[PDB]
């Protein structure tokens, strides 16, 4: 559970971070570190613009950690030593889930140093805790003078770009106050925004240091005392010449400087003696809160209790995936992976009585992902933002681990789909609002001077943390919980969503996984889910240009650059929902079936000229976003075609399963009728031709008419359809898609293709300024791993899947030395206009590297397809917890975005992981773990009755010596298997004898066989079973 | 005439810069320095987005000059020394009008070091010249291994904000080529924009080092060879443990890194002996210009002649205010003040036969004026644009020092007063245009394939530097001066003026001074 690295100074560099969780009733912070110096480079409160230690990218972090990080100076009998400055002295590093500790053992000076880090949990102030201890390991008494702290503290109110670009002029606003009380307060004199409405800052940073007794020490805020003329912060010139007592009596400057924070003590240590310091660095809202917090002394017991609480917080957070196998690295990796998935996706919780809330979420923006602008609210019930794809993928298995979530994720992520099939990029924090009538009714039993403020606050959008802060401000330190619960309960949820950057062509493909996962826990709720009318529609900000206005000419030929219609761009911060009566009525609502029909109809009308792929006409590529220039070359993708085929098949099956009446909007009905008329025509033409220019023109004209109709508003009337007509129309669409897939497979070769690029040699210029293409020439593309991954989800024969696996394993997508699968083949012979993927060195980032996400997707598809032996063999070699820590160059408990492959020209980078944790492979590993431990479908419905059964698939190298393997089912129930012998247990090669159930009240029940039906299934799903005993082929034997 | 500061490392900090004048027929560069380390922090060609050494504000400059600036390592009999790193060893600093020189006298090791800087004048390539010399002041022969250069060269095509915001991701595009020829070329291969359009990059930076004979040395572009695992760039771990000859045979990575440029030699010095290196760091638009420039070997005579020309340029520029009094400080201050006024206002010169032109003007941003975005045209007859108030004040006494100017300033600055009494903020740089008939008549005596391009270029607004570049591109290295003079003479002046920001209430009060001075 703890990873130890020896002599990390000379090892290869890597970056990581503390989780930053501070509990429900706490203020979180973000902190990053590297394996150099004292291993902290930057930390703050909210984002990059509120940093206490300046934020740097990884390259600058590795270079500036030793100078701008935490510093420590020891003077022993007149000579100055600096720990963690020379790599030839033995040092050590320990990493926990929610902590960090380093130590150094200098055998020449006979002094040992140790410093630990953790975030302060469960308080009204967010801060970083640092404990430094120095021990005298010599045989004679010594006289010690110690100085510890940081050399550069950014005053509150200074933005990141102000420090990066104009850090010299910005020093005029900086100041530090309250030195006498021992609580320095760093803030600007006035707001640096020349056009502001405050001109006064209440918040600020602070620092406090004390010994075990708890009495605060006198700080040093002038860096010129320690370093004198050396402005490089490398030599403590001032400290080498004068005693600490003389320095503490000096006069310090508090204005027109970049202040620091140093604390010092003087002591004489007996042989074996030691001394310890405790430090707190953080941010407070105002001086009154700081005085209230420091009204009572803080001593060693307080800090050790806080450390225990910090450890227990992460332990309880990750307790939901606890498992025991034959290797402890597997269990530690499972816990760390679950923690990272929670960090990037959020942790569901039950707030009030009818609200579901996600906490601890944020945007992956670590030192190596320097292009992301992360955010994290510094308040109770903290939450953050994120991108559509990442948050959509990370919440795939929430229902299994928390049954009370229900259909919330489906409703949330199907309500962000616009009427034109696209969606915004960013998802924002949840917020609530309360009507004036309910506010008046609830707040009758409170004083008027408080009632007015409370109602004025509650009549505006707010977050639960803001409400808690308002209650603390108004009612004081103590306030009633029932009033807060009622206010939360009677509030209304507000919509969220920001356009952000543009339109991708793959964001809609991850929604079906939510439905498939939900139906694996509540199989009998399908009809209710399909015809529930709660779903809303987001209001688009920009519209896509028509095809004739989307093309421009250049010396290299015809291109596609003007994807978006900039003239019809709506302003932000406006209405975010589609309303009836052309934007003047109430909110429009749809059923899930209507959303599925809308997605099926629109995406079918985006096929390319040859009718094989789906055009990326939004200006952005698909999942592989390193090919940013592909949309300029009339690109199209086959993965979208495979996903469309799967969605159409599922929709047809759903329509045939539950006959009834379906209500559709007028514009969608007309568009669907036009598409049906088009597709029933030319049916003999698409089956007997190569180019389909006429069909492309017809479908594009229909789609453009629909877009232009629906962008400006919709009346709101509904048409009525019977399920049979929709089923027939979708069957025709599926037949067309299947023919296109067959044509693409024939054209490409033995491995299914992924992308296509078209050349238009001849065209026509229209009188309106548009350009009309006249012919298309397809061009092949190198092999990509996404193709087979998407293809294996389609229903095909087992032999074809095995043949595809054999073809892939001996192709260029398999790395022989590393026994891993690369993301793509060689791009050397392709055009340089594909994007930045061509400019990357082979074996780096998204270029012929071992991208972990796609490899885990491929392994999961292999497991789901029934190829158990191959899945086991490849998982034994590809999994992170089975790697060599020396070659991997990192903790084997943490995931990585990619691993450099053998094509990398640097011999010392082959096999290393980069871009830290918080990758998308966490959810893939969670799905693989769940399917291995419990099977594909734990719950089934038979004869209108719930049925529960288990079907594990466990390899030999995971069964312990005694044959007892245990795992957590739905995070509440423990399942304990007992296997007869040491062998691979594949479904169909074993039979379960009996099961024993232990209820929470002490009662027991025994069931013979592997099937349970009736009330016991309801009890086990409801969480009324505490433990299960499962026997496979009787007791274990050796 | 020269100001000498002793032990500048322990003194109070200050910032300054080279004037950055390369003459009429030269490419100017901008360079800033502080009184720490080896006293160079950043330099480029055009603006902050075309820097060769990364631009920092004054605070970051003071903090990082000792690590990201020029470095020098000396190995004497197995021990490695670094000059200009310890302030307890006596050092020196000399400041000229258009130059800078530093030196260190180490009495313990017995070796002295001297470094000089100056901008390369009168050439088609803008670059910085650096000369390093080491003298053996001991009494016995020593075996010397020298390494000198800079540890961070920004490849061409990388913007400042991309370097200071996403410098980790930006390393994927960086690469260096042409190591065998001795002329490394630093550039990115394609645009870094996240758009559907991808462009091609042709420009790049370069470096070249040689001894007195003129033969170029073998460069080192992988910083991991020198510093090994120490990413703080403080100790040369790799150089201490291995000989330089072994390092020169090592394999170097040329991708996914922030490249450096170090050159090394090995020599045994007799008592009183010395060795010298000459360096050139600059920026070019395409490899063809670099090959044309380096078509002939450069040696010590070339560099010393260039240094003499660089000094004489400033001397002749400031000769107009020469005076002799009872104090030399006053006399030097007069010339320095005149040079600074010329830099911020421009130097009036007589171009053609009926045109008046101002050279050396620019935007005056620097390390301490970090809020300004300075610019400077990298071409012949360099000029720039400035504010109304500053240019109005700086050209007050032009008529006294140059009677041929006449009433040009009055006409120019009284024509920017609008009908409501206010004025625009910015004054644009001078540009010219030629009519169709004059272009047809002038270009009769030239070949048609050149005549068409010449008339197409001349029928659009242009600057004299652009015209010189076009003439060099078309006619080659040699072209007729009379044709250029006629084209300039028969051209027409374009009206200048840009609104920009808004209306101040004092800009109109400086116009009467021009009339009173005239
Ligand atoms: O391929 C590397 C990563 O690129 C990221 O896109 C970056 C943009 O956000 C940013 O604005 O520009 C840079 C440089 O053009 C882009 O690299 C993607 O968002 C990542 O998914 C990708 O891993
Ligand atoms: O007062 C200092 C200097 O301020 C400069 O304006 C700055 C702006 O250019 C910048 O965008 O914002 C900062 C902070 O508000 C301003 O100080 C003036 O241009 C200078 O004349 C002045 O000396
Ligand atoms: O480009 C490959 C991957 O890079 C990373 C992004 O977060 C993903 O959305 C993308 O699929």
């Amino acid at each position: 559970e703890t990873f130890v690295m020896d002599d990390y100074g000379k090892k290869s560099t890597f970056a990581s971070f503390l989780p930053g969780i501070a509990g429900i009733r706490g203020i979180p912070i973000w902190c990053y570190y590297v394996n150099r110096g004292q291993c902290v480079v930057s930390f703050g409160v909210d984002n990059k613009d509120h940093a206490i230690m300046e934020f740097y990218p990884a390259h600058q972090a590795y270079q500036n950690v030793k100078t701008t990080g935490f510093r420590t100076f020891l003077k022993k009998n007149g000579t100055v030593f600096e720990p963690f400055s020379d790599e030839n002295i033995t040092h050590r590093m320990q990493i926990h889930m929610n902590g960090l500790a380093i130590e150094e053992q200098n055998r020449s000076s006979g002094m040992d140093t140790k410093v630990v880090y953790y975030t302060l949990p469960g308080e009204n102030v967010g801060a970083l805790v640092r404990v430094v201890s120095v021990t005298n390991q010599s045989g004679e008494p010594i006289e010690l003078e110690l100085i510890d702290g940081m050399p550069a503290v950014i005053p509150y109110g200074v933005s990141m770009d102000s420090m990066k670009n104009m850090g010299q002029t910005a020093k005029a606003w900086m100041q530090v106050e309250d030195l006498s009380e021992g609580l320095p307060y760093y803030r600007v004199r006035a707001s640096m925004d020349d056009t502001a409405a405050v001109r006064r800052i209440d918040g600020g940073n602070f620092s406090a240091c004390c010994e075990a007794d708890g009495r605060r020490l006198q700080p040093i805020v002038d860096p010129s005392l320690i370093f004198s003329y050396d402005l490089s912060l490398k030599r403590p010139v001032g400290f080498e010449e004068r005693p600490l007592k003389e320095l503490l009596l000096e006069e310090q400057m508090t204005q027109n400087l970049l202040p620091c924070s140093f604390y010092g003590i003087t002591r004489t240590l007996a042989p074996g003696g030691s001394v310890t310091l405790y430090e707190l660095i953080g941010q407070v809202e105002n001086k009154q809160l700081l005085k209230e917090y420091f009204a009572e002394k803080k001593d060693a017991a307080y800090f050790e209790a806080k450390k225990r609480e910090a450890d227990e917080l992460a332990e309880a957070l990750t307790d939901g995936i606890r498992t025991r196998t034959a290797s402890a690295a597997f269990d530690a990796y499972c816990r760390y992976t679950y923690m990272d998935n929670v960090l990037r996706g959020g942790y569901p919780m039950q707030l009030g009585n009818n609200k579901i809330f996600y906490v601890y979420s944020r945007k992956h923006g670590d030192l190596e992902r320097d292009y992301n602008y992360f955010s994290m609210l510094p308040e109770f019930y903290s939450q953050g933002n994120g991108n559509f794809r990442d948050v959509n993928q990370n919440r795939r298995c929430d229902t299994f681990f928390a049954p009370f979530v229900g259909r919330k994720n489906i409703q949330e992520f199907y309500s962000l789909i616009q009427l034109d099939g696209y969606n915004p990029l960013g998802v924002e924090k949840l917020t609530y609002r309360l009507s004036k009538e309910r506010a008046k009714k609830l707040l009758t039993d409170v004083k008027e001077e408080q009632r007015s403020a409370l109602i004025d606050f509650a009549t505006k959008p707010f977050t639960p943390g803001a409400l808690c802060r308002k209650f603390g401000e108004v009612f004081g330190d103590t306030w009633d919980e029932t009033l807060f619960i009622r206010v939360i309960d009677f509030a209304e949820e507000m919509v969220n969503g920001s356009f952000g950057e543009g339109y991708w062509s793959d964001h809609w493909t991850y929604n079906l996984d939510l439905i498939l996962d939900y139906l694996s826990v509540f199989p009998e709720q399908e009809k209710e889910m399909l015809y529930e009318e709660v779903y809303t529609t987001f209001l688009s900000r920009i519209n896509v240009n028509r095809r004739f206005r989307r093309y421009v000419e250049t010396e290299n030929g015809l291109r596609q650059y003007r994807a978006l219609n900039e003239a019809s761009r709506r302003a932000d911060l406006g209405e975010k929902l589609v309303r009836t009566e052309y934007g003047s009525g109430d909110v429009l609502t749809m059923t899930l079936m209507e959303k599925l029909i809308l997605l099926g109809a629109v995406k079918f009308a985006t096929l390319d000229a040859y009718g094989m792929g789906i055009e990326m006409e939004g200006g952005k590529p698909g999942w592989y976003d390193a090919l940013n220039g592909m949309p300029g070359l009339f690109g199209s993708s086959m993965a979208e075609t495979y996903e469309l085929a799967r969605m159409l098949s599922y929709t047809i099956e759903a329509l045939k399963q539950y006959p009834g009446e379906v209500a559709l909007i007028e514009e969608l009905g007309c568009f669907l009728d036009e598409l049906n008329l088009i597709t029933r025509l030319e049916h003999d033409n698409i089956m007997r031709d190569e180019e389909l220019l006429s069909f492309w023109n017809r479908i594009n004209d229909a789609k453009e008419i629909y877009r232009d109709k629906t962008y400006q508003g919709v009346s709101g009337k509904k048409m009525v359809y019977h399920t049979e007509q929709l089923a027939a129309i979708l069957e025709g669409f599926l037949e067309i898609v299947t023919c296109g897939i067959k044509k693409a497979r024939r054209i490409s070769g033995e491995i299914c293709p992924t992308y296509f690029t078209y050349e238009v040699p001849e065209y026509e210029k229209l009188k309106d300024g548009g350009i009309r293409p006249l012919k298309f020439v397809p061009q092949n593309m190198p092999y990509f791993l996404e193709g087979p991954v998407r293809y294996l989800k389609l229903p095909v024969e087992q032999g074809e899947k095995r043949a595809l696996y054999e073809a892939v394993k001996e192709s260029d997508l398999y790395d022989g030395e590393l026994s891993m699968y690369k993301v793509n083949a060689s791009l050397a012979d392709s055009s340089f206009e594909l994007g930045r993927a061509r400019a990357f060195t082979p074996g780096w980032l998204e270029n012929e590297s071992i991208w972990l996400h796609m490899e885990y997707k491929y392994l999961l598809e292999l497991l789901r397809s029934g190829l158990y032996e191959e899945f086991f063999a490849d998982f034994k070699k590809a999994a992170i917890p089975f790697q060599n820590p020396e070659i991997y160059g990192r903790s084997i408990y943490e995931n990585s975005s990619f691993i450099a492959s053998s094509r990398n020209p640097n011999p010392s980078c082959r096999g290393r992981g980069f871009v830290a944790r918080l990758s998308g492979s966490t959810i893939e590993f969670i799905s693989m773990w769940k399917e291995m431990m419990f099977g594909a479908h734990p719950f089934r419905t038979e004869q209108e009755e719930l049925v529960f059964s288990l079907a594990p698939a466990i390899p030999a190298y995971l069964i312990p010596e005694d044959g007892r393997l245990s795992a957590a089912f739905m995070s509440k129930t423990t399942v304990c298997y007992e296997f007869g012998g040491h062998r691979d247990y594949v479904p169909g090669t074993y039979r379960i004898r009996h099961m024993v159930f232990f209820y929470e009240n002490g009662s027991q029940a025994t069931v013979e066989g592997e099937k349970v039906s009736g009330k016991l299934a309801e009890d086990i799903r409801a969480g009324r079973v505490r433990k299960m005993e499962v026997a496979v082929d009787l007791e274990h034997h050796h």
